[PDB]
Formats: C-alpha cells, structure tokens, sequence
C-alpha cells in the first residue's frame, strides 16, 4: 500500500567521521545502501542523486546513506531540489521519502577544535577523499580541508534549505581520550535515535558486540 523510505544526509567537513560512521551502519545493516560520492567518477552518467533514486526503486531498500560532505547549504539545496525533481522518474506515488540530517559538527564546537580534531585525524590515520588520499603534499591536504571548512554553513532548520529535513540527528565530535572514540559514540547515537523514533528501520537494537565489531571493521577499512 504505502512505503516510507529515507535518505540519510550528512553535514560534515573532511575527517569528521562521516565515512567511518556510514560504513559501520552499512556493516550492521547491509540493506542500507551506502553511496559514496568519493567513489563516483566525474564522467559517470549516474551521479549520486541518480544512484540514490535507483536504489530506492528496489523493494528491499529502505535507506540510502548519502555519503557526501554537504558542508555548504547550497549542497543540501541540491539534494532536495534534484531528488524532488527526479523522483517521479523512478518512484510511484505510494512511496514517501524522508530526509534525515546527520549533523557531524556540534553547534558548541569551536572552529579551532574542529580543525584540531579533524586535521590530526587525517594526517595521523589517513583519509580516502580522492584529492588528498595520497598525502604526498601536506600543504595540499591542509588547503583542501580548509576549503571545506571555509564553505561550511551550519544546519539551520528555521530556513531554506535545511527546513526541508524531516528529522535531525545530532552527533558529537571530540578528541580521542582513552578508549573513547566519538565515531563509535555517534553510531550508538544514530541507532538509539532510530530505535526510538523509526522502529520500522531498527526493530531491535543489535548486540553491542556486533555494533562494536562493525565499527572496528570500518575504523580499520582501507579501500
Ligand atoms: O572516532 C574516531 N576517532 C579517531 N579516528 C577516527 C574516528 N572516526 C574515524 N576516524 C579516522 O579518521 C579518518 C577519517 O575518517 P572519516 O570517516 O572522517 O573519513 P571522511 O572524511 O571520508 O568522512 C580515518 O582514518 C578514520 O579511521
């Protein structure tokens, strides 16, 4: 009769944990399609929005993890506008699409600490963002990361375009201290939020051993 499907839209800069968190969630929930802008050729005729809608055509798909930074408000505007315009090419009128913002940069986080956490993650642990995956020029890494931060516009659901989100999940971002890693905390935040608010997506919280193992795999993942 009627189906609701979801597009999880991150708002992040480089090294905030976006790919790690989405890889963890896909490890846990293989039916949640993880579409990585970083892996799409720029001559490809199917761009991330096209692949998103193709994925949502499948009856077995309920969630697309839309893996792109979307640090600028114009980038969020593009998702809403393009998906809204193109969905009729792909989906019948019994499918309701909901957009879930996954906010990776807390309002309370200073730009200095955003830089401190993310730049040192990228240099110490690596990042597969294509323009910086080599890191043969640490000046280039700094310059690209600064570009995303310069363009970053915090989520604001009291105005266009972010008022089009149906739900926002607020993540944490902090320096690693002892065994604590904010990306694993954030996986749990997402799972708990969906268990409570979207039981159609997670009827029962997975065992903690499995959540932690899926996170370990994502943390260790090299492509
Ligand atoms: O909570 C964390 N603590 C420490 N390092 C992390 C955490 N989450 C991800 N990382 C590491 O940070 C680096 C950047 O990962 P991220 O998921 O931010 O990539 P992204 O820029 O493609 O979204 C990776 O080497 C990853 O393993």
């Amino acid at each position: 009769s009627t189906t609701t499907k979801y597009i999880f839209v991150p708002i992040a800069t480089i090294g905030c944990g976006k790919t790690t968190v989405f890889n963890t969630l896909n490890n846990l929930f293989p039916q949640w399609t993880h579409i990585q802008n970083n892996n799409i050729s720029k001559k490809a005729k199917l761009k991330i929005c096209d692949l998103t809608l193709l994925a949502l055509e499948d009856d077995d798909q309920s969630v697309v993890l839309f893996d792109r930074n979307n640090s600028a408000s114009r980038e969020r505007r593009q998702i809403f506008t393009t998906i809204d315009q193109k969905r009729d090419e792909h989906l019948d009128d019994t499918v309701d699409l909901k957009y879930i913002a996954i906010n990776f940069i807390p309002e309370d986080l200073s730009e200095e600490e955003l830089w401190d956490i993310t730049y040192n993650r990228v240099i110490q642990r690596g990042d597969n963002h294509q323009s910086i995956k080599s890191q043969l020029d640490e000046n280039l890494v700094e310059s690209v990361m600064k570009g995303f931060i310069q363009r970053y516009q915090p989520i604001n659901t009291s105005r266009s375009p972010d008022d089009q989100f149906d739900h926002v999940i607020h993540l944490k971002l902090s320096k690693d201290e002892n065994s604590l890693k904010s990306s694993l905390e954030n996986v749990r935040i997402i799972i708990d939020d969906l268990v409570q608010n979207f039981p159609d997506l997670i009827k029962e919280k997975p065992a903690d051993e499995l959540i932690n193992e899926c996170f370990q795999k994502a943390l260790d993942y090299k492509p």
